[PDB]
């Protein structure tokens, strides 16, 4: 019984490393140059995974994991248990298969165009009007073109996506997809727990959206910017609203305060997407953490390529199952926010190599959430004032220190609520709550409730602005970024005590810190086969999420906030 369970999972591992690699292969081609031809062999190599998932599937539910007293393969045996899309009926199955690539596919060719004028994409066009544009009208054409364009082509396929994944999650035993997303965590109380996270980051939040308010207020004017309403959401330098660094100067706390745009110092460096990796791989090495292997550098596509090639831009890190083949997909421009984006997906490569000696069923993170986190502890040490003026990106006070503090919470405390909402609308999507009928104003009533946004268009019958966002046609879950960005708060506050800092957390630099280095590589080598709590114990010393590191890195500004808020007499929040 024992022996046979013993066996099923070594044949299983063999195996699988052979079709996943296959699989990943033909999705990388496809991703790096869409076309009939690699669209043609990826839906094939569709049916090859499946057909190896139903086959194990099938032999692991004969299993009774009740029975089974190794815990090691009684956990592997269970996950094998879970079909996913396997479960499907064949004619459903190629239903879904060709939905999932005609919805990432429209996404990632849409373009926005003038009329007899040139037309944009994405990554890098319309990326960079948000970025930098400082017109209404011009904000406005780019916010707008982007969802009639990507948002209103994606409705056609989701109702019928919604209905396909949620059969393959009940013939798995779940109640939705977003029952079987959530049980990723493997925490019954995990709504619970990300809801108590969230209220504890209101404060911070609600100071940090009436300060930026009031800046648009003098830049758009008065007439264009409510001061006790939500914020139109076209005006804080992404497409999404995600996140609000890139409105910086329009926000700087002490403009007097010498400072030096570190985008433009790399290119006047002549800084490249090469040495963005570079640097990158780099930090991981200092720490004592792996170094990515020559293949590396020979398979990866680390800028948009010139020669023709249609792709898919969203950056992305892929395991091709071998132990050896590691690479990233990322459309990269020379600035620090895609210097930031590097290191975050340098963070998932490291986690591949570290848990690449797992059986392959347990070669994920201790959660999703996890994944996420590692590139981006380290890249918050690369962010610091004193860093990049040890990379040659800034020439360098309490004026300098709180600039700095608003330049991070742009990106991470703003993030907070657009990527707790993201998944409370998809969540309810799945269970049936929100059908089809309201998706969009659902959508927007949760932007507005979590975010204070509201749109700058009124919308109308056939927009689907979910659609505008990468991870809903690419059927990625989004709450992952939720618990990452609480996490690599407290991530970093551990490795920062581990590697011997004092004083405030928001000075910290890890950079060469063995110590750090190894709470980091012990945690990622156990993948996914433990409980998540221990390798957040293994960091951190302690087995919760919290918010309190992520508090204690803001402080200082949460109470500059309060004062300067006060000040002008800030009625925080909108109705
Ligand atoms: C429950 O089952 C798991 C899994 O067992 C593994 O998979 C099964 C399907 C089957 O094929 C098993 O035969 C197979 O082991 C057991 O967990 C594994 O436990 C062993 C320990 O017996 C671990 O072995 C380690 O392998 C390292 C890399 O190859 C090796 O370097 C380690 O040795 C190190 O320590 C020695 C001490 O002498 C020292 O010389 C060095 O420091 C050296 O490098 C060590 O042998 C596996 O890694 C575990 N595998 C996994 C995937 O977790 C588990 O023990 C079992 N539970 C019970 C209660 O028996
Ligand atoms: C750029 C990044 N791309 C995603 C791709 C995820 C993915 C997953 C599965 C298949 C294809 C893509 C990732 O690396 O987690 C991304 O979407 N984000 C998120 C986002 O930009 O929405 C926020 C996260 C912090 C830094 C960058 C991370
Ligand atoms: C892109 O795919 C086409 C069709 O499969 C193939 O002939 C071509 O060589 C590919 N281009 C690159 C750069 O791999
Ligand atoms: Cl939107
Ligand atoms: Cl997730
Ligand atoms: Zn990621």
């Amino acid at each position: 019984d024992e022996a046979e369970a013993s066996k099923f999972v070594e044949e299983y591992d063999r195996t699988s490393q052979v079709v996943w690699n296959e699989y990943a292969g033909a999705n990388w081609n496809y991703n790096t140059n869409i076309t009939t031809e690699t669209s043609k062999i990826l839906l094939q190599k569709n049916m090859q995974i499946a057909q190896h998932t139903l086959k194990y599937g099938t032999q692991a539910r004969k299993f009774d994991v009740n029975q089974l007293q190794n815990t090691t393969i009684k956990r592997i045996i269970k996950k094998v248990q879970d079909l996913e899309r396997a479960a499907l009926p064949a004619q459903e199955l190629e239903e879904y298969n060709k939905i999932l690539l005609d919805m990432e596919t429209t996404y990632s060719v849409a373009t926005v165009c003038h009329p007899q004028g040139s037309c944009l994409q994405l990554e890098p066009d319309l990326t960079n009007v948000m970025a930098t544009s400082r017109k209404y009208e011009d904000l406005l054409w780019a916010w707008e073109g982007w969802r009639d364009k990507a948002g209103r082509a994606i409705l056609q396929f989701y109702p019928k996506y919604v209905e396909l994944i949620n059969q393959a999650a009940r013939l798995n035993g779940y109640v939705d997809a977003g029952d079987s997303w959530r049980s990723m965590y493997e925490t019954p109380s995990l709504e619970q727990d990300l809801e108590r996270l969230f209220q504890e980051l209101q404060p911070l939040y609600l100071n940090l959206h009436a300060y930026v308010r009031r800046a648009l207020h003098r830049h758009y004017g008065a007439q264009h910017i409510n001061l006790e309403g939500p914020i139109p959401a076209h005006l804080l330098g992404n497409m999404w609203a995600q996140t609000w660094s890139n409105i910086y100067d329009l926000v700087v706390p002490f403009p007097s305060a010498p400072s030096m745009d570190t985008t433009e110092a790399m290119l006047k460096q002549g800084w490249t997407p090469r040495r963005m990796f570079k640097e990158a791989d780099d930090f991981f090495t200092s720490l004592g953490l792996l170094p990515v292997p020559p293949e590396f550098w020979q398979k990866s596509m680390l800028e948009k390529p010139t020669d023709g090639r249609e792709v898919v831009c969203h950056a992305s890190a892929w395991d091709f199952y071998n132990g050896k083949d590691f690479r990233i997909k990322q459309c990269t421009t020379v600035n620090l926010e895609d210097l930031v984006v590097a290191h975050h997906e340098m963070g998932h490569i490291q986690y591949f190599m570290q848990y690449k000696d797992l059986p392959v069923a347990l070669r994920e993170g201790a959660n999703p959430g996890f994944h996420e986190a590692i590139g981006d502890v380290l890249a918050l040490s690369v962010s610091t004032p004193k860093h990049l003026h040890s990379l040659n990106l800034l020439s360098s006070s309490d004026e300098h220190d709180i600039n700095f503090l608003m330049k991070m919470a742009l990106d991470k405390i703003a993030f907070i609520p657009f990527s707790y909402l993201v998944d409370q609308w998809r969540w309810r999507v799945f269970d049936g709550s929100i059908t089809k009928e309201n998706y969009n104003q659902e959508w927007w009533s949760l932007r507005l409730k979590y975010q204070g946004l509201c749109p700058p268009v009124p919308r109308t019958q056939g927009d689907f602005d979910p659609g505008a966002k990468f991870h809903i046609p690419s059927s990625v879950p989004y709450i992952r970024y939720f618990v990452s960005f609480i996490i690599q708060f407290q991530f970093h506050e551990a490795l920062c005590q581990a590697a011997g800092h004092t004083g405030p957390l928001h000075k910290c630099d890890i950079y060469q810190s063995k110590e750090a280095g190894q709470r980091l590589a012990t945690a990622m080598k156990l993948g996914f086969s433990r409980p998540w709590p221990e390798a957040m114990q293994l960091i951190t010393g302690q087995p919760q999420m919290s918010a309190s590191a992520m508090l204690s890195y803001f402080k200082p500004l949460l109470d500059w906030l309060r004062t300067e808020n006060e000040l002008h007499g800030e009625k925080l929040g909108w109705p």
